[PDB]
This record gives C-alpha cells, sequence and structure tokens, in this order.
C-alpha cells in the first residue's frame, strides 16, 4: 500500500545502521505515524501475497484472554510456537493483559469489556484504551508486548483507533499487524452500530534487517492494487462471540509472495 | 515554534466539533506526530511567553516519586492543587508509576533507574519504556495519566524520545507537556553522556477549546522567533540529585503572555 511502501522507502533513505537483540543488522527509524482511512478499503498489503488465516485466529484468541496456545494449535496456527514452552504456555502475554489485567488488590480488569461499556457509554472518552505494557509481569510474558498500546476515538459516527507500536520488523511482521488492528476496528464497530474510521499507526523502533534488503527493493518496485473489502457474514451478539469463519475478503488482487529468511 | 502552530491550524482546518467531559466545546482531530531535534534548540515556545519554573519544579518531583504535593506547595507550584485533596494527597500519579509500580507479588518496580539502566548498558533495546499506564490503579488516582508512555532510543551518539500523550489541551497544557519532556530529555543524555537527539511528541485526542479560539488565532498571527537554549550548570552524580538553579535558559525572546481561561 502506498502508505506502506512510503514507509519501507523511509527507513532506507534516513535509517540508521546498527544491530537487533544481537544478530542480525538493521537500518532504523525512531518515531513514525501513518493513517488508513478504512473506508477506503481493508488495509492488506497487495505488493506481496498476504493471508488472513493466522491473523484472524490469533485476534479471536487475544479476545479470549487464554495465553495458551492450544488453540491456535488445533487450528494449524503456528506463529507462536517459537515462544511457548512445552506445555504450550507462553506467560501473561497480550491475551491474558487485555482480559484480566491483575491488580495489586486481587482483581482482573476486563479492558475489552470496558472499552465497550466506554464506548456505549461514553464514546467522547479521552481515554478508552487498552493496554499490554503490565510492568509488573513482563518477567514473566515469553516475550514484552510488541503492539504495546492502542486508544479509541469516536467522531461523525466512526471508530478509530491508534495504535503504538513500539518495535516493529517493516517487512516481515507489519503488514500482519495492520490487518490485525484493522479487523479489531471493524469488529468493534459493528458491535457499536458505528462506521469505521481510521487506523493510525504510531511505531517506535521502525527497522529493515539486512537480509531483507533485496525483498525489500523487490516489494517497491511493484506498484500497490486496490485494496480488497473485509465482509462479515454476521453479527455476532458480542465481540467475544465472533468466529473464523465470520471474515471473508474480497477483490484482493496481490503481487506474488515474498519469503522472509529469518537468523536463528 | 513551527511545529505548535502548524499543529493549531490543523486542528482548526480539520478538526471536529464536540464537547469534552461534558463542559466546554472543542475541536478535535485524533492522532498527530511531530519531531522537534533537539540540537536546533530548546522547544519553548515563543510564539507567547512560557516559564519553566512549575516546568521544573514537577519534573524533579515526578523524579522522586513522591505523590504528594508538600515539595510542590514550599516552592509555590500549584499546578497540582486542582486535584489534590485536604491531606496534599493525588493518589498513584506519575512519580509513583515511574518510580514504583506496584506488581501483584508486593514489589515497587523503578521504571526510571531500569531505563537509566538499559541506556548504560544495552542502548539498542527495543523496550527502553516507562509507563505511567497502570490500568489496576486508575481509579485511585485523582488524575489518569495523559502523558502516558514513553519510549527512549539510542543512535550515532544520540538521545531520543517519543511521549504518548492520550489527551491534549493544545493552547494550555502542549507547551508546558514538550518542554517537561525535552527538559528530561537532556538530563537523561547528561547522565549518559549523550547528546540530545529527537523529542518525538505523539497524540490521542488533541484539541483547542471553543473559548480559546480568539487566542488560537492570535498567537497564529505571530512569528516564531530563535529557540532558546538550554543550560545545565551543574553535573549530578546521579538523575534523582538535579536541583532546580541547574536549568537556566538562554535567547529566549517571546511574544507577549496571552492567558487561558478556563470553565468550571
Amino acid at each position: 500500500m502506498k502508505q506502506y511502501l512510503e514507509l519501507m522507502q523511509k527507513v532506507l533513505d534516513e535509517g540508521t545502521q546498527k544491530n537487533d537483540r544481537t544478530g542480525t543488522g538493521t537500518l532504523s527509524i525512531f518515531g513514525h505515524q501513518m493513517r488508513f482511512n478504512l473506508q477506503d478499503g481493508f488495509p492488506l498489503v497487495t505488493t506481496k501475497r498476504c493471508h488472513l488465516r493466522s491473523i484472524i485466529h490469533e485476534l479471536l484468541w487475544f479476545l479470549q484472554g487464554d495465553t495458551n496456545i492450544a488453540y491456535l494449535h488445533e487450528n494449524n496456527v503456528t506463529i507462536w510456537d517459537e515462544w511457548a514452552d512445552e506445555n504450550g504456555d507462553l506467560g501473561p502475554v497480550y491475551g491474558k493483559q487485555w482480559r484480566a489485567w491483575p491488580t495489586p488488590d486481587g482483581r482482573h480488569i476486563d479492558q475489552i469489556t470496558t472499552v465497550l461499556n466506554q464506548l456505549k457509554n461514553d464514546p467522547d472518552s479521552r481515554r478508552i484504551i487498552v493496554s499490554a505494557w503490565n510492568v509488573g509481569e513482563l518477567d514473566k510474558m515469553a516475550l514484552a508486548p510488541c503492539h504495546a498500546f492502542f486508544q479509541f476515538y469516536v467522531a461523525d459516527g466512526k471508530l478509530s483507533c491508534q495504535l503504538y507500536q513500539r518495535t516493529c520488523d517493516v517487512f516481515l511482521g507489519l503488514p500482519f499487524n495492520i490487518a490485525s488492528y484493522a479487523l479489531l476496528v471493524h469488529m468493534m464497530a459493528q458491535q457499536c452500530d458505528l462506521e469505521v474510521g481510521d487506523f493510525v499507526w504510531t511505531g517506535g523502533d521502525t527497522h529493515l534487517y539486512s537480509n531483507h534488503m533485496d525483498q525489500t527493493h523487490l516489494q517497491l518496485s511493484r506498484e500497490p492494487r486496490p485494496l480488497p473489502k473485509l465482509i462479515i457474514k454476521r453479527k455476532p451478539e458480542s465481540i467475544f462471540d465472533y468466529r473464523f469463519e465470520d471474515f471473508e475478503i474480497e477483490g484482493y488482487d496481490p503481487h506474488p509472495g515474498i519469503k522472509a529468511p529469518v537468523a536463528i
């Protein structure tokens, strides 16, 4: 997409050379923001073939709040295998914080229900927020939250959402990340009888790995195509009742997929 | 400053009309980002007279972690009086989370020391973060964090910082907000023997109150002047040992101050 390709080019033109968790070098910039008007189409990259299968399953999994990968495994979703232990546990990652943030007084805060409550009764609230950045539980998580915090906003009958992504592998992870949150906005909007607004993506350490340079140049040589349209076949009673089959994508005509090799 | 005035104009041109905590109407946009290269000068607005007295005291107060306004009062800083109770308490606001985030297992996490530890031993970390958004303690705070989360970044010997501001009164609060964080970056950089980089400001619900429109148009008619220079007269042994007198501003030549009337 235009916004995505412009970010790739920006990292290439302005990125500084360094390293990551000590391994593969990277070109990186700090601080970036882009906006996707969801009324213009579902933001699924077209300059390379992407699939929504894992994205959808992971999101439904997040919303359920169970951090064991059992559900993902039953559906052959393996993106979390790398971080899961023998029992399939990941510690209190995303879902646990979204649905049951533990407080010092023994309570479990349901941030998703809280946000829906706010969108329904106080849509102009300036604190319709979900945070996965639970400082007191970071050490127990298999992975510190990458999509760390997000906020909702309502205006002119439309729901918008801004995500703060602390770290981002532009080539491998970003396409997945944008589609995931765009899907969440559509689901939240449907439950609130609102139209979709903008998805605002804000990033911290935004980078391209050195071994993805040829792949990036290849993608940049391709012309973006019209964005597809997301179709929600059913209207569930609540945000926790969506099913994999409820989602469909129309008019998706991407360029060939590009593999993303990673070092270990 | 150029960046500040451009935001004012953007809210005027693109802002949507609505309301706040039910009271004064506002013009607002959602999602914005601007960057201040601290090497170009200290970002203290010049199109209206600003003072750093309260800003400095509040920051030193944050760093100490005590949320009682006693210190502020002793120095005639009254910006928190509005929210403090009879005893001068505010609940677990900013400072408490910065220095002693309570965990469910009975610990108090010092995020400031953690960040300094990271800048010293792992400057390329993609999670050098401080969060004040403690979901489990929001109800006990006199005010939910407005400057909610910030992240540091190091490149080419320079320290950068990005702040996520969930809500922002562009006319009254923003000038204060930018200077406060710019000061923190300078202090953090000095302690780490680094040069200052960029301060990246990211906002959520960014607005202008209806009763600040004339004031905004007046400020927009004024030409920004060269930014001043921050002078740190001393080099403390740690981030917790700064004193009010350690800071001085040179070359500050602003336009006259503009009062900001607020409804109650």
